[PDB]
């Protein structure tokens, strides 16, 4: 719980001041813990952050599990999962901390190892869709693993670098992408 | 020179270190200059950045012209563009700094002028390609501007969120994408 409290407090601080501005001092002092207990649970700020990301990751996966009930077929799932990514990220509180963190340790192979396992989970979602799609003749894909990585990265770019138009138009583009990409399969 | 050494050290900084991580101070310190010269064309960190950006975009659009000839059919122009994006040393190595910058100075307006101008050269390459493809009957797109934006961003996603894994796999993935995207256009 002292650990859970650290995670909880830390999260709010990152949300409030981004990754860089947040100090383990604050986290310690605000969660009424100690540098010693923090170091024992996470060693470094980098790591602490990574765990929070892991936890958020599971919340997302859990939200998806419930949200996909609105999408019957796998082609629909693809449409919905992308839509979701776009909208949720628009107002995700940690988004800012993530950017900071990401663009700081993406050069360091150390803090890039754990980051991979995390991203893979995110891709996994797609792997599932395309695979279940094969068992339903919605499409026939030779190597799911490749397409999955492609969709995941193409969708995120469309999400990250689109920042400029009204959310309404964004969805339209995102859905157009789904349409096209799903059509480039078959 | 002076004004150029700025854009130089500034660029080298914006890439290696993040956007926020780089400051006017670090400049003059490694640029051996003053903190006042920054004003005639550099009204703020933004303009200095939005400037270096535009410059690099040009550096990239230049290489593209000198090399696009290797591709005959527009279907090839598309593939070559996306492949080159992965190997260039222009503009793309700043996407990080860019993301970051888009989560801070995206409220002001006096900047969104130089901004959108640059977001044009970004999708223009695709506008030409797709359009010239409508003539040669290589495909039929009745919404070039949309598809253009979609592709530019999708591709940018692939370049950016893979910069850490085998450059060979990168090219492989990128081409597998171009194939699918194009195959989904008709
Ligand atoms: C809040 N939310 C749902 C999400 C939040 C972030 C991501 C991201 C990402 C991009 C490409 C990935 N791939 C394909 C390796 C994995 C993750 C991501 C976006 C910007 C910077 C770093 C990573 C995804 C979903």
């Amino acid at each position: 719980n002292l650990k859970d409290k650290i995670l909880g407090v830390a999260k709010e601080l990152f949300i409030k001041n981004g990754y860089n501005a947040t100090t383990t001092g604050e986290i310690v002092k605000l969660s009424e813990s100690s540098k010693g207990n923090l170091y024992y649970h996470f060693k470094t700020k980098e790591n602490l952050f990574l765990e929070i990301l892991n936890i958020q990751e599971s919340k997302w996966q859990e939200q998806w599990k419930k949200e996909q009930i609105k999408a019957k077929t796998n082609r629909e799932k693809f449409y919905l999962y992308n839509e979701l990514s776009l909208t949720t990220e628009y107002y995700y509180p940690l988004q800012n901390a993530i950017i900071e963190f990401y663009t700081e340790y993406y050069k360091t192979n150390s803090i890039n190892e754990k980051m991979n396992k995390l991203e893979n989970k995110y891709i996994d979602a797609y792997h599932v869709i395309f695979k279940e799609g094969n068992l339903n003749g919605e499409w026939s894909i030779n190597d799911v693993n490749a397409v999955s990585k492609i969709a995941a990265n193409a969708v995120n770019g469309i999400v990250t670098f689109t920042h400029e138009q009204n959310i309404n138009e964004r969805i339209k583009l995102m859905n157009k992408f789904s349409q096209i990409f799903l059509n480039g399969l078959s």
